[PDB]
């Protein structure tokens, strides 16, 4: 049923996952020395390629492969369109490893045909809290804590095979060669997410959307007018009214984040992310990289009164291509990123997120039900979308957890 995934060090079924009680590796410990020095064999018409991301033309080639061939919704109406500026930001965090960005080009023309990217992440991934309770009841605390310390692993994203190359078992060859390159740097675990079911997730969560520009959403058929609104003389006018927002933020000390805020934002974020079983650990340089505002890419605001940063939120932009509509070419979506509240309720902090995103011209705000994203779904008028996002590890046994125990945002 799975010719590739059945050969890989991942839990194979749900009931296998069910017998997992401690975090730890699936496979045999291995060394760099054991790993083949040479690239995995490939068909003689293709060649491996390592793009240079601090070079404009290389970023542009991967930008076009993704523009034309990356994730679509299920009836081919929208396709993600990550910008070039976004891709440099996402692929090049501090101390990234250039050879973990893995491409396949056609030899004859150098046309990009496939891509996969890995980046460093420091991740807490020790036995979850509920399994530590079950462990103490059994007398098994030591085995439960063996992998408690944060691990330097790989986060995978941007797997893409050209449309003309689909269903030829190319994705396995990409994944094998990524795994070899990661293993050649003495890294043995990866974390990845997908909107498809594979063997075998450790957590799953629904998608959620908050309409900001409802007349445009209905026009492009992102949204419909729901049935209930027909009882009204003017269904659309009442839909606009339901989703209207203030013009300016409600929290008085709200302002954009600046370099001097890095230490306080790091502090309050890390204190918050501690409450979750699987969560990233960020250095000052990584807080700077992922949170300081960047035009058209990432937007981050702090609440400061009395010269302390006590709360913040962030969101990132990804436009999607509207696969041809007469009036509109692009859906401009804002995605909830990291946040922390210490002085005001989480709903009151995120309302300011919606208000900023709306004033800056975003059409919809999107998020998965990770972190504490549930505490504000009803009052802030988010709705559940279609399907689920699934979270996975590579070479890591892990007890099933709820998505509200997951704190890793995947860009
Ligand atoms: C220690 C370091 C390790 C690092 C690596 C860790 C693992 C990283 C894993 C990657 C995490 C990526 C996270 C993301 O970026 S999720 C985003 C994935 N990208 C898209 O959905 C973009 C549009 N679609 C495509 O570009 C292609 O359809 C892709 C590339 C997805 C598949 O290409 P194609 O359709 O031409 O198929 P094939 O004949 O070549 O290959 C068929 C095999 O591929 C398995 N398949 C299908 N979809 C996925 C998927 N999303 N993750 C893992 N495997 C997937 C499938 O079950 C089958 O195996 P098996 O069932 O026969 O066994
Ligand atoms: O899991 C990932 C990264 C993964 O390798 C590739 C992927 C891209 C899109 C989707 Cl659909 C699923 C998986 N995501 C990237 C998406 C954009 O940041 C993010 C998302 C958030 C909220 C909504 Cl409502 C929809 C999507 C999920
Ligand atoms: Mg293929």
């Amino acid at each position: 049923a799975h010719a590739f995934w059945s050969t890989q060090p991942v839990p194979q079924t749900e009931d296998e996952t069910e017998k997992i009680v401690f975090a730890g590796p699936m496979d045999e410990p291995k060394t760099v020395a054991d790993i083949p020095e040479e690239p995995y064999p490939i068909a003689s018409t293709f060649e491996w390629w390592t793009p240079n991301m601090e070079a404009a033309d290389d970023i542009h080639a991967i930008y076009e492969l993704l523009r034309d061939n990356y994730v679509e919704d299920d009836d081919s109406m929208f396709r993600f369109n990550y910008s070039e500026e976004f891709l440099q930001w996402a692929l090049c965090p501090p101390n990234y490893i250039p050879d973990w960005h893995v491409a396949v080009r056609r030899k004859a023309d150098k046309k990009l045909l496939a891509f996969i990217a890995g980046v460093p992440v420091t991740l807490r991934m020790g036995t979850p809290k509920y399994m530590k309770v079950k462990a103490q009841e059994k007398g098994e605390g030591e085995e439960a804590a063996k992998y408690d310390e944060p691990r330097h692993i790989c986060e995978i994203n941007f797997l893409c095979v050209h449309k003309q190359l689909r269903e030829k078992r190319l994705a396995p060859i990409l994944i094998k060669e990524a795994t070899r390159r990661v293993n050649r740097t003495n890294v043995w675990q990866a974390v990845y997410t997908a909107g498809v079911l594979l063997p075998t997730p450790y957590a799953s969560g629904q998608y959620f959307h908050r309409s900001l520009n409802p007349e445009k959403l209905v026009e492009i058929r992102f949204s419909g007018i729901p049935a209930q609104y027909q009882k009204f003389q003017n269904p659309m006018a009442m839909l606009k009214r339901n989703y209207q927002l203030p013009s300016a933020p409600k929290n008085s000390g709200l302002r954009e984040m600046k370099p001097s805020d890095v230490p306080q934002v790091r502090r309050i974020l890390m204190n918050y992310l501690d409450s979750f079983d699987v969560g990233p650990v960020f250095s000052d340089a990584e807080i700077s990289h992922y949170l300081l505002p960047r035009d058209g890419v990432v937007f981050t605001y702090v609440v400061e009164n009395d010269k302390k940063v006590t709360d913040f939120f962030s969101f990132y932009r990804i436009p999607s291509t509207v696969i041809g509509n007469s009036n509109y070419n692009l859906l401009n979506a804002a995605y909830v990123h990291y946040y922390a509240a210490t002085s005001i309720p989480l709903h009151q902090l995120i309302l300011d997120l919606l208000i900023v995103a709306h004033s800056r011209g975003f059409d919809v705000c999107n998020m998965v039900e990770i972190l504490d994203n549930r505490s504000f779904v009803e009052q802030l008028k988010f709705g559940a979308g279609d399907g689920h996002l699934r979270y996975y590890f590579y070479n890591w046994a892990y007890p099933k957890i709820k998505p509200s125990q997951v704190a890793l945002v995947m860009l």
